[PDB]
């Protein structure tokens, strides 16, 4: 459901696929409103 796409994506909360800014279980956005996580 929530996990951006392509390793890491922005958080365009799409009204049809609301799941890019809600982030996975506390996924936590990034320094570029990209809902993702790799290290720091």
């Amino acid at each position: 459901q929530m996990f951006c796409n392509q390793t890491a994506c922005p958080a365009d909360c799409d009204p049809n696929t609301q799941a890019s800014c809600e982030c996975p279980e506390g996924y936590i956005l990034d320094d570029g409103f990209i809902c993702t996580d790799i290290d720091e």
